This record gives C-alpha cells, structure tokens and sequence, in this order.
C-alpha cells in the first residue's frame, strides 16, 4: 500500500528548469547534474508546465534553430502524494514514461516519482 | 516463472555498432533508431564488448577529442536466457542498469533485456 510521497524525490531536492531559459543552460544543468530529465516551471516553482528530456537538447543542437524549451518540453504525467505505486509502475508502463509530478493537496509541485524511486522499494 | 528469453528483444532485431566506428556514426544511429542504447561489438555480432550510452556520445562533442567507443562504451550486464526476470529486475536496480545483455548456451549473443522488456509483462 506504499504511496509515491514514501518514494518520491521532494521538491527541494529536484534540479528544475525554467521556461524561459536557453537551450545552452539546459545543457549544463543536464551535464552537472546527469540526470535525463528535469522539469521546467513557470515563474514559480510550484507551477510545472513540462519535462524537458536532455535527448531533444542535444539532437536540437538535428541543426541550431530557433527551438524554445515550451517546444522541446512534454506534458508530465501528475499525480497525487496518495496514488498508491503499484498503480503508478503500470501506468508508467502503458505510457512509456519515466517520471511522474506528484501534486500536493493544493495542487502544488510536491515532488517527482521515476520508475528506479518505484523499483528501489524491492531491494 | 518468467525468464529473460520470453522478454527479450532478439538478437536479429537489436541495432548495434562495431568499436571501430566513429562517433559521428553513433550519433546517426542513436538519431535514426530513437533508442538510448546501443551494444557494441568486436568484429563479429556475436562478440559484445559493451554498451554504448548516447549521454556519453552527445557529452564528447565536454569537447572534439580523440574519444573512441571502446572508451565511451561500458560493461554489459551478461546473463543466460533462463534468468527469471524477477531476480533479474531486482539485479538491474542495484546496480543502476537499464539493459542486460542475453547470451545462450554456447555464450553468444541472444538479444537484449531492459527493465521495460520486464514491467511490459505487468500489463
Ligand atoms: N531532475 C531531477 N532532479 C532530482 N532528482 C531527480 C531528477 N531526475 C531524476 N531524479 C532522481 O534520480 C534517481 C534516479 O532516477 P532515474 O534513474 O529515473 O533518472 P536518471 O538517472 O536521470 O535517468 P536514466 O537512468 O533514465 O538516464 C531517482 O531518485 C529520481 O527521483
Ligand atoms: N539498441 C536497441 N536495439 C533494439 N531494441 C532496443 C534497443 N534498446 C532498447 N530496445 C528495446 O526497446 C524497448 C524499450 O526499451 P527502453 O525503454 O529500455 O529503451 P529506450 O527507449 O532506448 O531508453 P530510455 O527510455 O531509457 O531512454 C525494449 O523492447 C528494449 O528491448
Ligand atoms: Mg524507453
Ligand atoms: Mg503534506
Ligand atoms: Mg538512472
Ligand atoms: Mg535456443
């Protein structure tokens, strides 16, 4: 019955992103870091419009173009603190995706869910 | 019960590359193929000497240096196709690995194992 708050990175832990930023700093966010995808706000912290994947960065560097981080991100999969991660894992599967937002009781940004925070649970 | 052999994604349909190519090569295959990981070989198919990952590819060019794929490329996780894919997945995690490499009763290679090959099986 574990719930993705008992697994989730927090809030303050997680490497985000702003919407207005260049492509260049997201490359360096992702090279300091190494993680494959960060989220990317709006004005605030609390208001997540997109995953940004260091993938679509790099092939958008295909050739040098005109290319915003509201075009390269993708809608993120959210969630509340109670979904219980035996439903998360198999959603997460029918999706492909690895990374879900879990949403506080006020529909705020409390955190991220990945399948290796799921799987991290069975040894 | 399940073992690697029922998941996996044979070898006939693996994209792959040879250690001499160049970079420049991968980059196209990872492009063309989508995929975040591509094994490598020496020589013959069947004589996998690692694992190719496009973060390491897309961070070399950090700067042009003499980087060749036997340096880029990794470990592979070598496992028989009767590894039941429970222990498998718990294996996976440990060490932090998204893709496992299957060989067959003469050692050859048998086709590829990644944790999704795994959770597609729990719907
Ligand atoms: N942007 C991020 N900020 C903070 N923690 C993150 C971030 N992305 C992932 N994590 C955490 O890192 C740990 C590993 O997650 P995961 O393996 O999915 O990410 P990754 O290493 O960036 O990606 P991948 O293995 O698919 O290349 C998990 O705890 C996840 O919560
Ligand atoms: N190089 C490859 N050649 C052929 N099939 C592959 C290859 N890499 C992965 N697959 C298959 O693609 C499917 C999805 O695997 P997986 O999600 O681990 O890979 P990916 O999409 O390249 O990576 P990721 O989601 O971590 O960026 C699985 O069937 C896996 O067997
Ligand atoms: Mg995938
Ligand atoms: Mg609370
Ligand atoms: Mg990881
Ligand atoms: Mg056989």
């Amino acid at each position: 019955d574990t719930t993705a708050r008992e697994v989730m990175t927090p809030r303050v832990d997680v490497v985000m992103i702003e919407d207005t930023a260049t492509l260049e700093s997201a490359l360096a966010i992702f090279n300091e870091t190494g993680f494959s995808r960060i989220p990317v706000y709006h004005e605030r912290i609390d208001n997540i419009v997109g995953l940004l994947n260091v993938k679509d960065v790099f092939s958008a560097v295909r050739q040098q173009t005109s290319a915003t981080i509201r075009d390269l991100m993708y809608e993120p999969y959210f969630i509340p603190e109670s979904k219980k991660i035996d439903e998360l894992l198999k959603e997460l599967q029918v999706k492909k995706q690895h990374m879900a937002v879990v949403l506080d009781e006020y529909g705020s940004f409390a955190g991220i869910v990945t399948v290796e925070d799921m799987l991290e649970e069975l040894v």
